């Protein structure tokens, strides 16, 4: 997915 955590910086 995109984990929130880091996606990079967004």
């Amino acid at each position: 997915x995109r984990p929130p955590g880091a996606s990079g910086x967004r």
